[PDB]
């Protein structure tokens, strides 16, 4: 996953947007890859960044885990810089065993893709409606 | 949300698996369904469970969680032994205030399904080579 | 009390407005049903949720208790999202005798409704004025 | 609010008994109108009573409340005893600020006298079948 | 498995009476769903009530449960309430171990029903005859 | 009251199949009927015991005991002789007190078939899918 800049698209409840990933480097110090769009005020901007976690003395397994942060930024007309006055997010943590291979671990990868793009999911997440 | 069967096509390293899921029934303590797989056995094996929170409590916030269990069997026994034995898993959460917006939720969620479907995440779920 | 969508009307001072309480689910964690006007923004919307109570080795009694959200959403102009800076509400509690018939249930039903269309209560809630 | 003599029409599972009440005097210490009903034993049952508080304690807001008392009787003696036994009843709260619009109040009140006629409502109330 | 309205037919002695389950439910400390009768009193209610449970450690098995059925009602020499004492009864429940076959589960399930309508049982239990 | 085979079709998943239970005499340990599948093995795996009783001195109700036991047997490698390894029963029972007769009989046993049958049990016992 050597950090490139992906455009990633089919956004929105149209699937018609578009965002840009831009590589602003690998943080040395917690194992964290980060990728923005835009990114001059960084408050205001939409952000993904990626975990790295391997098997240890003190882990049983291996992670990888994508943060998701996307703000809401507004200033009143006749104002100047906006603030951010929502923060929405989704947090995805994905965990595998050692002797488990390619194939298994690309299952949970696009069982998820596939069901959060799956109605039960879509109302889950725009109607917020419980289970039922 | 709502409950009816889910087929989730286009599954696995190759793209070309189908999956199905049974959201029988509504668990009154956690409000998560279960999303059983198609097989009694199968059933318990990539099975997903899914709960939609509520601003209930003093967060005055709510949370979309999606939990995905793959464990996997190697050699099942004449006994009739299914030698479940190594497990992949993800727990994706969403992650949201009461205040926001329908499109901006969906922007998060098609956001995951475009990143699932992109090298700088996906080279370090199947292939676990990292970002860099 | 299946829930399906129902439009309530003769609503507000005069009598004319019309409200639509479209199902959202019902709650399994705690017995209880929620509808609402539409919800893009949660916060922001009008919703009507009902309890359910069975007698129990605690309760000597069954109810039926209906909960009545009615926020204001208020934005200047100029700036975004509308915020709640008033939530109006009503709570209404049924609670019957398990000896009791549905004739004995439905004068207390219809007894509610019947006075609260009644000016003593018409007055004592849009005027507000002391019983006098 | 002022007090006058109330009937109520169209009452009970048929809609067809009519009530009639006497609010004749307000409670010193609870600011309770006596909506007795009509008959000096027949005004002990179905017997309505109701209040209006003020924002005079550290809520800042005030309630309608309205009471209604259906306890009825199983079968008279000879001897000039009622028999009273069993009762229906309900509380309904009206649960708004100093600072609310008349016609906020006003939807809220016809709000439940239109819910009260809904199958959503009634249901759950006459036939004792919760929501679902 | 969504506890909806169950109708039931061709019961009695005779074969010809119907029954339709009004479900109210499920107690959030109890797993057992309840159905409501036709009944206008609670009290004199026939209610069907019925559990899934799937443990896991502490039994490691399955357990399905349904409970039956009715008080018998009647009134003498004046009264308050026709009251009720418990008279016809049975009681359930499916219990097998972990992974086992939905066609295992569906013979244990169907089998029985052919038993109660089968002359061994459907006599022998009206008559309360032993069958020898 | 007497003795017999016991010949039950149209049962299984798909309501086709039919099951034989050949008589086996009494049980004068408990008045039990014992009864077993019409083969070779299934005399060793899958049975039907029966026993009716008259009310002891400490119930006052009739009892009807019915044991339904479908076990599976599996061959380990290394075997010749399969044996149980999914040990399926159901437990049924009847109660009736000494003022019953023969309709609160019949709507017990001809209820619980239709119960049986109704898509709810259909679905909460093949699937195991909890009613919610």
């Amino acid at each position: 996953a050597k950090l490139e800049t992906v455009t990633l698209g089919n956004i929105g409840k149209d699937g018609k947007q578009t965002l840009v990933l831009n590589p602003r480097g690998v943080n040395p110090t917690n194992g964290v890859a980060s990728l923005s769009q835009a990114g001059a005020v960084p408050a205001l901007e939409k952000r993904v960044t990626v975990s790295v976690s391997q098997p240890s003395r003190n882990r049983k397994n291996y992670k990888v885990q994508v943060k998701i942060q996307n703000p809401t930024a507004c200033t009143a007309n006749g104002s100047c810089d906006p603030s951010v006055t929502r923060q929405a997010y989704a947090d995805v943590t994905f965990s595998f065993t050692q002797y488990s291979t390619d194939e298994e671990r690309a299952f949970v990868r696009t069982e998820l893709a596939a069901l959060l793009a799956s109605p039960l999911l879509i109302d889950a997440i725009d109607q917020l409606n419980p289970a039922y």
